[PDB]
């Protein structure tokens, strides 16, 4: 299934979007369900850490006026980062971790522009016919127009924060405002924090994969500038490297504005804009998950397990004194012993 | 080489050993240095953590005089642990680890016996032509015969002594007394200790491997009741499993009363009694390393690489709360990801 039967908007103004805008996988999804806010169904799935979209939460009300032209004239001038990629697949890396891989080159940079700057960059690109797609991704503070600003303090906070408040996760390390081009991909990653993604402008699809699947996701090392991405090439894998990865089912849902997908921490994600379907708008919150328990509980989950390889890596790579050694060390302690 | 020319016992009795009393293998092997302990290459080695045969020493020459009669006469009444084994090749296993793994059972089981019931078991034998081989392997307390107490204040403690503070070891853990059937083989392995092996009576053939030869000796997982020991069988290599087991150079010798093998921690030995050469008693004495210094330096030595693995794969064990779980774990985070 995944996404389905697409919704249709009031007032007979049609199918919001239609399956020629989706992009091909080889893998099967189903549906995350789409639930109302008040439904004790949802918040069941919260407090297990399974994906929910809300259709009814009004976090982002304020916004769903949100556009160009009124982002442009209100959101003040400050510095925006905006990424910029060769093709479609948006490619991210932590720039802190490129000096443990030289034989690394950049594919997506980052410039830091001026929102008027950015979008006579878009108006240009679609004048202009160019290749080139953009992103828009910055976080939001205090130095906003007083208009957004108001905007903001009219956020469903009260839900937000007593969702945050019911969970006994940790305080909301932040939000983030994305404004991307349509046909745009985020590829498959993961996130070690919980995050509430509000959909404002356009249609996202989001396509998840429970902690579980990590076997045939198969991440970068840890200390890889792409670590938490997945090495995998959903439109060309390569079953010869990533075997597993003709077992993976993903859970689908596209969001649209005024809903909110729940993304359980640990869980891969991959997100695409709609083809044709114009400019999208998403603001994300994201808390950092409650802390662990002091005498665990067995069964593990398999976040926890997720959670374990990572650190093992990291000590590894500190013991060693390089993170390139972790591998031929990892293979000389499994090679005949353990596999 | 490895033991290379017979050495020639003086007044002319001839060859000590020759070939046909040797095991074979598969494997090449250079000589272990035989030297004096006057010798200042000798230190050298020893403080290089590199084996080395000292010939002089008098370490146990108040014992170059036991024999079975001798022992049993002298040693006084008291349990002593005796192994027994169905071929040449005594397997050992650690009880308290048994509980790990099933799918275990003991191929060498352990006897409490007084010395006269071990020297019948062993005439017995002799007389009934058993298959049956035997294994004395007891440590020596103050339970002892007061001609065996004086036999080992005879020993010379000053050198063994001044080698413990020179080098920073700690303090001496304990000795064993070793006694077993010609032909008898304690297969490879190795220990985190610094040892000194004394012979008294008799021939062993020595074979060592450094700690970087880790990964053609396979040792079996930390968890298991073997861990330690090389999962290769040295009489019949299994090159599909253990491909990398024809990389494989020792270090040989044979020592002989009067002889210290100096095996350094985490070094590789497998240790044969001649073949037809009667029985032979050794004690050996070993002495915790000198512990880690506070900023560790890099290169890394092997031997601490090899700690690193060990460690990781126990507390992986602690942490996922079973030891069968460590393998497919390890596997999950190696593959496609770091092989
Ligand atoms: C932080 N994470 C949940 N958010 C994302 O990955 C957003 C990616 C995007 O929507 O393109
Ligand atoms: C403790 N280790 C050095 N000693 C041994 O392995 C002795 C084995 C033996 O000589 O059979
Ligand atoms: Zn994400
Ligand atoms: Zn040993």
């Amino acid at each position: 299934s995944g996404s389905g039967e697409p919704r249709e908007e009031a007032g007979a103004l049609g199918p919001a979007w239609d399956e020629s805008q989706l992009r091909s996988y080889s893998f099967p999804t189903r549906p995350i369900p789409r639930l109302s806010q008040s439904d004790p169904r949802a918040e069941e799935l919260i407090e297990n850490e399974e994906p929910v979209v809300l259709t009814d939460t009004n976090l982002v009300y304020p916004a769903l006026k949100w556009d160009l032209e009124y982002l442009q004239e209100n959101i003040g001038n400050g510095d925006f980062s905006v990424y910029s990629a060769s093709t479609h697949k948006f490619l991210y890396y932590d720039e802190k971790k490129m000096a443990n891989f030289q034989n690394f080159k950049p594919r997506s940079n980052r410039e830091e522009m001026k929102f008027h700057e950015f979008v006579e960059k878009l108006q240009d690109i679609q004048q202009r016919g160019g290749e080139e797609r953009l992103y828009l991704q910055q976080t939001l503070n205090d130095t906003v127009g007083r208009k957004i600003v108001m905007d903001f303090l009219g956020f469903n906070w009260n839900w937000i924060n007593k969702q945050q408040g019911k969970r006994g996760w940790g305080q909301l390390t932040s939000n983030l405002l994305l404004i991307g081009m349509e046909g745009n991909v985020t590829p498959a990653h993961y996130d070690e924090q919980q995050n509430f993604f509000a959909q404002i402008k356009g249609y996202k699809r989001c396509i998840l994969f429970p902690p579980d699947q990590f076997e045939c996701l198969y991440p970068y090392p840890v200390h890889h500038p792409c670590d938490r991405q997945s090495q995998v090439d959903f439109d060309n894998p390569d079953y010869e490297r990533f075997p597993n990865f003709q077992n993976v089912v993903g859970y689908e849902t596209v969001v649209g504005p005024g809903d909110v997908l729940y993304i359980p921490m640990y869980w891969w994600h991959h997100i695409e804009s709609l083809l044709n379907g114009g400019i999208t708008i998403t603001v994300n919150f994201w808390y950092k998950g409650a802390p662990t328990p002091k005498r665990i509980e067995y069964p593990l989950k398999a976040h926890q397990k997720v959670a374990i390889m990572r650190n093992i890596e990291k000590m590894l790579g500190e013991a060693l004194g390089n993170p390139q050694e972790v591998g031929p060390l990892l293979n000389t302690m499994i090679k005949g012993r353990y596999n």
